[PDB]
């Protein structure tokens, strides 16, 4: 059976045992990368830290 | 016999069978480093795109 289900992104997430654009994330201080596929859970995030692009970074790459 | 010949750089072109400075030059969507020796004629000309200098690139040439 086909059903539409209609709600906020978190029980959307919670409902498909899927992370979806913006559902509720956690955050860990381990990087994701260094868990095991047991230890992952949707929804298991990381914010990188940044970086400014520059003319130079233009010609280097072209 | 030596002659000085005045006139137009497309005139002194067809003259001397050399493309010279400021003549009229043939383009044809096709590069010229594709023809054969026969198929080039003097005066077969490409403009190629354009490249804007910055600094990074003194900095990587250097």
């Amino acid at each position: 059976q086909r059903t539409a289900v209609q709600g906020s992104p978190t029980m959307l997430a919670a409902i498909s045992k899927q992370w979806v654009r913006g559902a509720k994330v956690e955050e860990d201080r381990i990087h994701p990368f260094r868990k095991y596929f047991e230890e992952l859970q949707p929804g298991d995030s990381l914010l990188t830290p940044r970086r400014t692009m520059t003319e130079a970074d233009i010609v280097n790459f072209a």
